[PDB]
DNA sequence: TGAGGTAGTAGGTTGT
DNA sequence: TACTACCTCG
DNA sequence: ACAACC
């Protein structure tokens, strides 16, 4: 490292645990029937909640810091329908020690409720969970934009509270749909109902009257609402023609009265104004001191005292194209790290002739400079014309082109998939770049040159250093279906010289079953074997998200028994926190040690950006020094090749993976026979 | 479809 | 998980 | 149901 630094963490400091708050009251939880397998756990949170006061679950039982004379000892609970008599019996008090872990557990579960209970009956404060909105940043002609934060509140080892402050912003609609349409206001994404907490997709907006209209069970729509007495305090207006969310297949009949649009801020775009809400890190590290305040102040918790963390500041990645480069674009000027002789093809969709002159002229100059030989190709052939432009593509890819550039107007979703879809089916990854397009735009058109040029198969940048792990595989899971797909990409060798991507496998969740992840690095293995011509020493792990149980039990068990040696490390995108400097400046490549096992990573930050969210990491396994873990994902997260001006969050290989698995989401896996795992076609 | 993250808005899974 | 808006281009 | 993540 090159110096460490302390930081800020947003949480606070505020009053010790007094000695009734250290002696929980216990309570024996009796359910009459006995629950369920499947049943215990939701019934006994449920319990805890219908006790009142403060009492969370413990173990089998509950721990409360209200006395039990204060609590809803006996009565009812009703879970998915089914009816369940509880009583609870009194069983002392025991003491808790912040120095065990466990114990620490309840004391801050207990917090937690307090947070909760005492922020209930602050006014009048738009309370929300955990969050609590003050002042209202922003308002408008049926809407507005609250601002306040979302909190958490749990207990140290040394037995006193710490409060987890985020300042947050809240977007409500307070008008109905009826009455939103009545401001020239566009038709929303999303809805509403008046009555529950559901939700639809709103489409059309029919003209058929609600009195006079077929509903699935002989009623009308009008009377049908009526009987549940929705529109009585309400009235319903015209119909509108939602659909479910799960099942968008199957229009249906609903009244605008009856509807509230749910904003988001493509339904706020029209009155642009302003609505920044990514706040400057000065500013929010000041809102978060502010807020902590108030809510200590309100709550008798006493004055906050802000956290602070042992930070060190991680050694800079060195970038390598042909030569050194401070960022992947500029590769095309330099040239890039590793290059055979190419061949792009261009596919016009505008109707327009062959390749933009500045395009080809930026081409031959990267190529110039890699001293790698170019040929550009032109795609005579349009979608409209059928199978005959599949039989184009064919010859294409048999004279060698190995990605095609498509130049068209922004296409609509289902075009853009079923085009790079086709494409793909032929063997050949697509970049597109959208046709009103003038060299000024050089931004726009060099990252779709970068991208172009990573699905070709070329490796235009990589790290120069010395890193634990030969080689780098990252794993997720994506899709917007009951079903996903679990996938895993890779960086072979310590420069990261080789990126590849694996035939990921659908799975019923988000956990990947053990086989499926053995096979995955097993891939990547031979992804490795076929480039080095050996076995790598080290891999290093990268999960995105929490490590289910088990789930790399067998992966890590293969590893051993081949002598390869492994580092497991959880990546959470959330959770981390925020990290504030205490001297001037914040910059990121900043590592904080927390607990054993587990620290935060600030990998990327810019200041016209809001303020960074810092990765949360946890060692699962392995014998690596955390220093040297951060330190190759902190230069991982540099490694991306089709982000020509900006470093990802995440070090390339999680990246990776995770555009893989959406983008296989997107199109499905049957089109991915014939692409090369090392064409990146889905950046 | 230019890319990135930070913001927001819906939704989900794992697991006690 | 995945969407859009914002702003800018290590 | 809630948790800490996606
Ligand atoms: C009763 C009924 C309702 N619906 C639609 C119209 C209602 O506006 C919508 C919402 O009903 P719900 O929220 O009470 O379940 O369901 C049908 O499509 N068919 C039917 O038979
Ligand atoms: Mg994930
Ligand atoms: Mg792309």
């Amino acid at each position: 490292h090159l110096g460490k630094t302390e930081v800020f963490l947003n949480r606070f400091a505020l009053r010790p645990l007094n000695p009734e708050e250290l002696r929980p009251w216990r309570l024996e939880v009796v359910l009459d029937p006995p629950p369920g397998r499947e049943e215990v756990y939701p019934l006994l949170a449920q319990v805890a909640r219908r006790a009142g006061g403060v009492t969370v679950r413990m173990g089998d039982g509950l721990a409360s810091w209200s006395p039990p004379e204060v609590l809803v000892l006996e009565g009812t609970l009703a879970r998915m329908g089914q009816t369940y008599a509880y009583r609870l019996y009194p069983k002392g008090r025991r003491p808790l020690d912040p120095k065990d872990p466990g114990e620490r557990s309840v004391l801050s579960a207990l917090a937690r409720r307090l947070l909760q209970e005492r922020l209930r009956r602050l006014e009048g404060v738009w309370v929300e969970g955990l969050a609590v909105y003050r002042r209202e940043h922003a308002r408008g002609p049926g809407w507005r934009v609250l601002g306040g934060a979302v909190l958490d509140l749990w207990v140290s080892d040394s037995g006193a509270f710490l409060l987890e402050v985020d300042p947050a912003y809240r977007i409500l609609c307070e008008m109905s749909l009826e009455a939103w349409l009545a401001q020239g206001h566009p038709l929303p994404k999303r809805v509403r109902n008046a009555y529950d907490r559901r939700t639809w997709e709103l489409l059309r907006l029919g003209e058929e009257d609600p009195k006079e209209l077929p509903l699935p069970g002989g009623l009308s729509l009008l009377d049908y609402h009526a009987s549940k007495g929705r529109l009585q305090g309400r009235e319903g207006g015209r119909v509108a023609w939602v659909a479910d969310p799960k099942d968008p297949r199957k229009p249906i009949p609903h009244l605008t009265g009856l509807l509230v649009p749910v904003l988001t801020l493509e339904d706020l775009h029209e009155e642009e104004g302003s609505l920044a809400l990514s706040l400057p890190w000065e500013e929010r590290r000041r809102r978060t001191r502010e807020i902590a305040s108030w809510i200590g102040r309100r709550l008798g918790l006493g004055t906050p005292e802000a956290v602070r963390a042992q930070a060190y500041r991680l050694s800079i990645p060195k970038l390598m194209g042909r030569r050194a480069v401070s960022k992947p674009a500029d590769a095309l000027r330099v040239g890039f790290y590793r290059a055979q002789e190419t061949a792009l093809a261009l596919l016009r969709l505008d109707g327009a002739q062959g390749w933009p002159e500045f395009l080809r002229r930026a081409l031959l100059r990267a190529f110039g400079a890699s001293g790698a030989s170019l040929r550009l190709h032109t795609l005579h052939a349009h979608p409209s014309q059928g199978l005959a432009f599949r039989e184009a593509l064919r010859k294409a890819k048999e004279e060698g082109v190995q990605a095609v550039l498509v130049l068209t107007p922004p296409m609509a979703w289902e075009d853009r998939n079923r085009l790079k879809a086709l494409l793909l089916r032929e063997g050949l990854p697509s970049q597109i770049l959208n046709v009103p397009l003038r060299e000024e735009e050089r931004h726009r058109w060099e990252n779709a040159l970068l991208g172009l040029l990573a699905k070709a198969g070329l490796q235009v940048v990589a790290l120069s250093g010395a890193y634990p792990a030969e080689l780098a595989v990252g794993f997720d899971a994506g899709g917007r279906e009951s079903f996903r797909f679990g996938g895993a990409a890779c960086a072979v060798g310590g420069d990261g010289g080789h990126l590849l991507w694996t035939l990921p496998e659908a799975q019923a969740g988000e956990r990947i079953p053990q086989e499926v992840v053995w096979d995955l690095l097993e891939e990547t293995l031979w992804a490795f074997r076929r480039k080095a011509g050996r076995l790598p020493s080290r891999v290093l792990l990268l999960r995105d998200g929490r490590v289910p149980q088990d789930e790399f039990a067998l992966a890590l068990e293969a590893l051993a028994r081949e002598g390869i040696a492994y580092d497991l490390v959880s990546v959470r995108k959330s959770g981390g926190g925020r990290v504030y400097p205490v001297q001037g400046r914040l910059a990121d490549g900043l590592y904080v040690p927390l607990e054993d096992k587990t620290f935060l990573l600030l990998t990327v930050h810019r200041d016209f950006r809001g303020t960074p969210r810092p990765l949360k990491l946890v060692h699962e396994a392995g014998d690596t020094p955390l220093e040297a873990l951060a330190h190759q994902i902190f230069h991982l997260t540099r490694l991306y090749p089709a982000s020509g001006f900006a470093f990802p969050r995440l070090p390339a290989p999680l990246h990776l993976a995770d555009r893989l698995v959406k983008e296989v989401g997107r199109l499905g896996i049957r089109h991915l026979k014939e692409v090369d795992r090392e064409k990146l076609f889905f950046v």
